[PDB]
This record gives structure tokens, sequence and C-alpha cells, in this order.
């Protein structure tokens, strides 16, 4: 429901990466989220992420 | 904050869940996952074009 507020340097980096790929803005956020979840969280961090995500979907 | 973005429900839910795993503000989390992707997933040619656009968005201010 609410917008997500960004600083101008962060908005600029999102717009620049938008140019590089060929995707809608929210689709880009999902790609980079997924990439971070898969390649940067520990095993236990990712299990808690999955858990939290399942809780939000029943909220 | 002048700038903002909208997200669909499913993407917003993934951003909120990752917020609960890290301990940073929304805009910081966005930056962290942007930078991680830029550094690790872009080829050298995409990265060059990313840096150029970033210089172009600076000029056009």
């Amino acid at each position: 429901r609410k917008n997500i507020k960004l600083t101008e340097p962060i908005f600029n980096k999102l717009k620049a990466l938008m140019k590089v790929k060929d995707v809608k803005q929210y689709e880009l956020i999902e790609i980079i989220l997924d990439f971070y979840v898969t390649n940067k969280l520990s095993e236990k961090e990712r299990e808690f992420f999955n858990y939290q995500l399942e809780e939000l979907r029943k909220e």
C-alpha cells in the first residue's frame, strides 16, 4: 500500500540499473532481492527469511 | 524523501521479510541489494553502461 521512499543517490542507482536490464521497476527489485537471498544469506538466515515471508502471506 | 517507488504486494512482502532478517531501513536495504547485484551479477560491459547512466543522471540534475 505505502510507497517506498529512497534517497536520490539510491533512486539514481535503481534508474541506472533499470536502463541496463530491460525490465519493469518492481520486477527489477524482485530479481535483485532473489539474487541477494540466494547468494548472500547464510542457510539459517534464508530459512528465517522463508519463514517470515510465509507469515506475511497469511497476514 | 522526494523520490519514491511503488511495489506490488508479493515483492513488498519479500522486501519486508528481508528487512526482518537484516536490521536496516528500507532504503538502506534497497541500496545493499542493488550494490550486491551490480558488483556480482553484471558483466563488465553492463557495468560500464550502468556507470555511464549513473554519470548521465548526475549531469541531468
